[PDB]
């Protein structure tokens, strides 16, 4: 007998094959900085914004130690970070089999370690997904090139009616973004997946399984949000310029984990002050210091 | 006797002195494009988002005809556009004396013709300002360099308690943005202003007058909004790159007046189709065409 | 012998509308200065002081207002209009009386160049008293341009304007040096199938006689693209990154006039006054007392 | 006589942290390729095939993994470590046995160069069998660098490292050519007040004997800044704008090896295979059948 009487995060950061070689020969894409910080800070900060404190980072065997050196066990930021390896890039849905013991009987959320988001009320957008305990929640976002993505088709009433992975003739311009919230059904659904035509375990098949059960919520992520492309060297550069323009204008940083932990009340002023000390001689540490004596609405 | 029984817009687009010379020797700043469209499209689109259909464009004598050629009388976009000249750059609050006959007994809103905004729920942010019929509404936005702006000081409860124009030691990092909503008190307040130390009629003195009457609402424009700097050649370039990254990612345009009029139901599908015809051979006209047969949430 | 310059700054049509609905592309700035400063600076660097600016009927007065007669910068500027965009070769019909019996050079008003020894690359073109000189430059999209084909020995053997199947990746740049033959060649041109008097036909005229020098503008040079919104932006970011790293401006005509000895220390000082309170005037004042090699 | 190359790719400290917390700056890409490809390409362009790469203890194995022994690219690469950032002059102590009795050249691992005839600017430096050659370049912020002062006749008369009051806007670039004297000069260096064995002291050693050639790297050259987050970004956008306009890559070592005749058509074909499905491999295959001037 079980007794009745929260949600766990996973970041998939398993590199990018040979696609961005030779730039990425020496290091994983998700460790490349976007402007002033490692790329993985952005998706990590996204889970943190969602209220998620227990997080599994999945990376290659080769680069797990570098992620561990960067991020540690999470204790500096009021988190618990665990690590797992992905020996072979067999697809996104593999995160649930690799993370099966990590997930246990809890709800979960998956984010791609190369996905950057920005916008107003993002916290509330994520909170509504997080609070849907049952079913799956995903986000749809209008893009120029939906053929590159999982694409969501809507009826005249706005109801999601189909999902297609990289269709040659997209039914809409609405791509499914790399942020996914799941209930306790996901690991079993994932265990029963067959590899696609490309020998790959597809997240879109998972989401379609939920859709078929009538348990997929598709929330629109509106045009006033920025979901930044990191798929090409060109988009990477644009991502960096975007973040720089925002931060240099505002004097506020996007996806600074120290700050988000501090505003979530996972760390206090004294602990924030300690995290500042080692980087006091650069703008990043000076930024952390300033946050101790400024009200930011 | 009067009988009881809406809001009018003004765009101040009077160039920028010799500050950006020689770039601006041949044309007004507010006619320079930001990426794919004239700069003035952005603030105009902002008033339109606010529901404002009756709009006065104030510019130099020299460049009024170029604005008129670009924008016409507004009828193509379901607007009414009127024009006035500013012979001498005597300051922002002068818009109310120049626009006194235009404003009549109505509520009003002023936007700077070089101010660009972007973000999620911007429509709702503007709608709440617009619906406050009484008093004045402005927006405060965290910036790196508040000393360049009107700066708003808040007490521990978040109440605005003072305003200072370009203080050497800012009380906060919260700048007052170039978007202002006013009731019928503004023209009289403006008529009674004395020129500042720089022989200039200050908008901050207007706003302070409302603050002193207890009739200033300061709404925070949060960090997830982008209020883009156009004060320098460097910021202008960043503004252009920002818009380009957003539009090329999304396949949706920022501050396309044809689109906003169409979504506000100020023009119909047949009229939108006609506006598309003359630019059918470029991406702008092709964009307008696509909007006729796509649902965009 | 004298060589006169022509800048063609005509219309880009509706192709960049609405950004260019109010004013022509070449009057807009690239970063910190009007686009036209860059081609003008190019001719000045080539040692050319007598220059005809050709633009649309609507915008010629505004070019006249921006640049004047040139005497502030040691130049002798004149102006003319191209009523319709009927081809680049039309520059020599419009500018026939301006050219007279002199050598000539044509630059396109939206073309930006940069690199080391640009002065000497131009000087060597300017020095050829006979024939015509053009520059070929490797580009990813040669189909947009006049395309030069070379034999195995490096010799130019053909030119095709916007070929559907380009013979090489070498584009002819928007800078052309001609001898006294070009007017008579241009006045015999017939309109092409797309309806224009083609500069590539003028160039093929010289090529058929062995009198077209096609010099390679190497990859260490920047010929920046201004044909799209995207490329206009890249040009702004390119000039800004160079200028902010070096503290030296690209295509500042006051500076170029001063280094050519066309204006003196005193005259550059007067030019610095009006913009003393901004970066451009500050730059020009610094030129008075800094040795730049 | 043989000239050997050294690339110093040491630590930037905590100054770019956290972006560089996980891995050193010079292993990160600039646009499409690892930063270190650019300085390596610079030495290769200078005709140097025997090259010692010096990095931090933690990252040397990763440079070893990226570049191998060099034989795929017609190079002979070796590796060594700088345990602590105790000065650029330390390169010659670490690399003493590597250098032996040969001429040498040092490039900083985070320095990017671009422009026309860069090959000939380097070649002329390489050809000087005696003394030392450096390059001076006008910058807005000379206080960050080794600063060269010139008399009215153009002669270098002093060097100051990071002066509070710089004597000119001319910075010494991160590229240095030395004769057989440099090791013996470096082994006599004492640490400066900031605690480093200074390359500027090595250069002043040559200057005191009339044996420092200070050549001007002109404004038509790009020496890009990689010292800040802002400048790293500008470098990426600068390389991208050049490469996308031209269809030609800056500092592709496979290409440079191929043009130097250090690898043949067959060997470049093998190098193209692994990345055939992306832009880099496609670029390299195209080099086999395209004449680029
Ligand atoms: N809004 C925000 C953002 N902006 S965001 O919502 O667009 C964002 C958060 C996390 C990752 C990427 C973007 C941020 O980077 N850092 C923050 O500290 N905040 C403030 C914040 C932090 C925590 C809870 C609610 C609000
Ligand atoms: N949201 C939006 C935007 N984005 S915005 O709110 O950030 C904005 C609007 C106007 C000017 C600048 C930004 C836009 O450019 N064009 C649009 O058509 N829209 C959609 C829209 C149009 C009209 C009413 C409500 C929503
Ligand atoms: N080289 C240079 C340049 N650089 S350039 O040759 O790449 C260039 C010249 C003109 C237009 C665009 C670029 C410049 O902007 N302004 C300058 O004063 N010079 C210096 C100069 C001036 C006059 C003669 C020879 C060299
Ligand atoms: N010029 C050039 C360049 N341009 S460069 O001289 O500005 C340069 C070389 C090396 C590193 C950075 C820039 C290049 O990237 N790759 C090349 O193959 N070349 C051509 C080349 C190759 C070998 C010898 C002489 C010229
Ligand atoms: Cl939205
Ligand atoms: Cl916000
Ligand atoms: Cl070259
Ligand atoms: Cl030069």
């Amino acid at each position: 007998h079980h007794h009745h009487h929260k949600r766990k995060g996973i970041i998939l950061a398993g590199g990018s094959g040979t696609r961005l070689h030779p730039a990425t020969l020496a290091i994983s894409k998700q460790l490349l900085p976007v402007y002033d910080k490692p790329m993985i800070y952005y998706p990590l900060s996204t889970l943190m914004l969602a209220g998620i404190r227990e997080i599994l980072i999945i990376s290659t065997p080769q680069d797990t130690p570098r992620f561990q050196q960067l991020l540690g066990d999470g204790s500096n930021w009021g988190l618990d970070l665990q690590y797992a390896v992905q020996p072979s890039p067999d697809g996104l849905a593999q995160a649930f089999l690799i993370g099966e013991s990590f997930i246990g009987n809890d709800l979960s959320a998956l984010v791609l370690g190369d996905n950057l988001y920005y916008g107003h009320d993002f916290h509330e957008l994520l909170g509504s997904a997080s609070q849907r305990q049952t079913g799956a929640s995903v986000f749809a976002y209008h893009v120029l090139d939906p053929e590159r993505y999982g694409v969501v088709e809507f009826d005249q009433g706005g109801k999601a009616i189909s999902l297609e992975e990289k269709p040659l003739e997209p039914k809409s311009n609405y791509a499914v973004t790399g942020l996914y919230f799941y209930d306790q059904q996901v690991v079993d659904i994932a265990r029963d997946l067959k590899p696609s035509p490309r020998g790959e375990l597809e997240i879109t098949d998972v989401n379609r399984a939920y859709l078929e059960r009538g348990q997929l919520s598709v929330e629109i992520m509106g045009r006033g949000y920025a979901w930044l492309d990191t798929g090409t060297h060109d988009s990477l550069l644009e991502a960096g310029q975007f973040i720089a323009t925002l931060e240099n204008r505002q004097g506020l940083k996007v996806a600074c984990p120290e700050e988000i932990a501090y505003r979530q009340k996972w760390i206090d002023a004294a602990q924030l002050e300690k995290l500042a000390a080692p980087l006091a001689k650069n703008g990043y540490g000076q930024y952390l210091k300033r946050l101790l004596t400024e009200t930011v609405y």
